[PDB]
């Protein structure tokens, strides 16, 4: 699923937990 695949990754700084990404709600 990573970040529910509704991101570019895994971005496991990007994305997931990141504030670089955002998607389903993962940010920093």
């Amino acid at each position: 699923c990573c970040i529910x695949g509704e991101s570019p990754g895994x971005a496991p700084x990007n994305d997931y937990k990141c504030x670089k990404g955002r998607g389903p709600g993962g940010c920093y």
